[PDB]
């Protein structure tokens, strides 16, 4: 929780709304230091000192962390009114409008670091005994350099067991992500595309599951459908799905 001084901070164009109020960006110079770009989130005005604690319980958690696929924490004002939390910025924002703004634009194997990067975030949260219960490409953010990291600290994306019995566990975490690895692997189609919340349970419980995107190497879907069994026990762990990612960046012809 390193506190920041708000005159070393300068706030510019805004970039988001959140549940908390707006994102901006900016720019943060802390003396003898090189500037840098930041992402600075603020709450809606008028805020209680209740909502203030709550907010700032998002920074808490985020101050936990440190791994290059977890957003960054760079600091937090405070000590003067109003409050905000600071973070690095992220130059191509949430993952899902990232990939349908560049529909085909990116390769498989650039895909498929993108999911490196985002299942090596999750494995390191899941070793914290963090659940996130959230996980969904909206709520990864993607820098210039393509890297993707975990943010955010919705029945299509939550594993069934997590909807019929509220057991939210890391393996209901799996299911997400093989979400949100058809996500990136269709540039940002929408899971089950029109079929109503209603429908979408009810086929998963008759073993429905999303097929290929297109263009989609048989061995990413098939580790797909590994994250979607139904005995969470069965699902693979982050540890192995970085394993057999890596597998196949190091080995292209699996793809
Ligand atoms: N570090 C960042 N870099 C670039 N854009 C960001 C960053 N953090 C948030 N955003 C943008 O702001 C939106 C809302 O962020 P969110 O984390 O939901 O806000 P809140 O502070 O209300 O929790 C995100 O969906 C994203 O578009």
């Amino acid at each position: 929780a390193k506190e920041i001084d708000v005159s070393f901070v300068k706030i510019e164009e805004v970039i988001g709304a959140g549940e908390f109020g707006e994102v901006y960006k900016g720019r943060l110079k802390l003396p003898g230091k090189r500037e840098i770009y930041v992402a600075i989130k603020t709450l809606k005005a008028g805020y209680s000192e209740k909502q203030r604690r709550d907010f700032l319980s998002e920074a808490s958690i985020m101050g936990q962390f440190d791994h290059p696929n977890i957003i960054r924490l760079e600091g937090v004002v405070t000590k003067s009114r109003p409050v905000m939390i600071i973070t690095e910025f992220m130059e191509n924002g949430a993952l899902d409008s990232f990939l349908r703004q560049n529909d085909g634009q990116f390769t498989v194997i650039q895909l498929v670091g993108m999911l490196r990067g985002i299942a090596a975030g999750m494995k390191y949260l899941a070793e914290m005994n963090y659940v996130h219960r959230d996980l969904a490409a909206r709520n990864i953010l993607v820098n210039s350099n393509l890297v993707c990291k975990v943010s955010d600290f919705p029945v299509r994306w939550t594993a069934p067991e997590a909807i019929a019995y509220r057991k939210f566990t890391s393996a209901s975490d799996v299911w997400s992500y093989g979400i949100v690895m058809w996500e990136v692997m269709s540039f940002g189609e929408r899971p089950y595309w029109d079929m109503s919340n209603q429908d979408v349970i009810n086929a998963i419980e008759q073993d429905y599951r999303l097929p290929p995107p297109m263009d989609c190497p048989a061995a990413l879907h098939q580790l797909m459908l590994d994250c979607w069994q139904k005995d969470r026990n069965s699902r693979p762990r982050f540890a192995e799905i970085v394993n057999t990612l890596d597998k196949m960046i190091r080995n292209p012809a699996s793809l």
